[PDB]
């Protein structure tokens, strides 16, 4: 309403400006993990493939058994191994009824499109970063902590900080075992030990010692000469898990029998236009070797 | 700690392509065939000519 200044004549009651239907939003999440993985379709529940293991070790001769009998080896017969994938399913919906948009401002439909489209992109994208196992894949932290892949210690948390170029090669040194080295291979930071990973004063430095000119604009980062991955889909602020490193090769490969489906319901709800959202797919690898997700460990 | 430190002048200007090993300009070849950590080498060397 108006009632100061009102002043000689009268400046009608209320709304008395220009309405703005243009819409505009802030830089929230980003997507960066969900667009980087091997896509391989199937057509039924599970799919299975067989992996065999190594070989081996045989026993030379003792110099003078030279038949009946010759003392070498029994090599057994290595087992085919299995790997069986399970692709999970998830669905949204959403509705309008046709009374609540012909009243107001029409500028909804794709405004409710883009939402529940960005809504599904970021619950994938915070499933492969996390996981139980509760209908939800098995996401990258709680993957790379049941096959041992940590370190003691890299920092300190809120305190005291000390994550310089060194720890990406204490990582490293325990990503391997037996083969994990080269390139082809990404690592992903906290957007807080993004910010933190900027103290150094080793190899990507504040000197012209320490590089050349290689930053340009904003001290972009790549330790080792690898690029850098940023996200806060990682919870810090305690003693949990925040950087990871992943590598590029056979495996890390998605499986799914169905990409993103929308369909529309009307016919007989009483008056509703309703849409749904379907998708099915999983996050899963063969051998379950060569991931590092730190920790980051203090008190 | 020492090579590519604090400093990239320690060396010939590797950063670039890739890490590699070029220890006084010779290839080192990495072999997972070595023991556990005791008594034990980790480093070996050859020279052949004939």
């Amino acid at each position: 309403a108006v009632n100061q200044s009102s002043s000689v004549e009268v400046s009608s009651e209320s709304y008395e400006t220009i309405f703005s239907q243009r819409i505009i939003r802030d830089l929230q999440k980003e997507l960066v993990v969900g667009a980087l993985f091997e896509e391989l379709p199937m057509s039924s529940k599970i799919l299975t493939m067989l992996v065999e293991p190594d070989a081996g070790k045989a026993t030379w001769v003792a110099a003078s058994t030279y038949g009946t009998d010759t003392t070498t080896g029994e090599e057994v017969k290595g087992a085919l191994k299995e790997i069986h994938f399970s692709t999970y399913k998830l669905a949204a919906k959403s509705f309008i009824t046709d009374e609540t948009e012909e009243d107001a401002i029409f500028s909804l439909l794709p405004l409710l499109r883009k939402r529940l489209i960005e809504a599904h992109a970021v619950s994938i994208e915070e499933a492969f970063m996390t996981g139980d196992g509760s209908g939800k894949p098995k996401g990258l932290l709680t993957l790379a902590s049941e096959d041992s892949a940590k370190v003691v210690t890299e920092a300190k948390a809120d305190g005291s900080v000390l994550v310089t170029a060194k720890t990406i090669s204490k990582l490293r040194r325990k990503l391997g075992r037996h083969g994990l080295k080269l390139s082809k291979l990404v690592l992903i930071v906290s957007m807080d030990a993004y910010y933190d990973l900027l103290e150094d004063e080793e190899w990507q430095d504040v000197a012209q010692v320490g590089n050349d000119s290689v930053k340009l604009q904003g001290q972009v980062g790549r330790i080792y000469g690898l690029p850098v991955v940023v996200s806060e889909y990682f919870p810090a602020k305690a003693n949990s898990a925040e950087f990871a490193v992943i590598v590029y090769k056979d495996n890390f490969v998605m499986p799914r029998q169905r990409a993103v489906t929308v369909e529309r319901e009307r016919q007989a709800g009483k008056q509703r236009d309703a849409y749904y959202v379907t998708q099915r797919v999983n996050l899963q690898r063969y051998f379950a070797n060569g991931v590092v997700s730190g920790t980051y460990a203090a008190s």
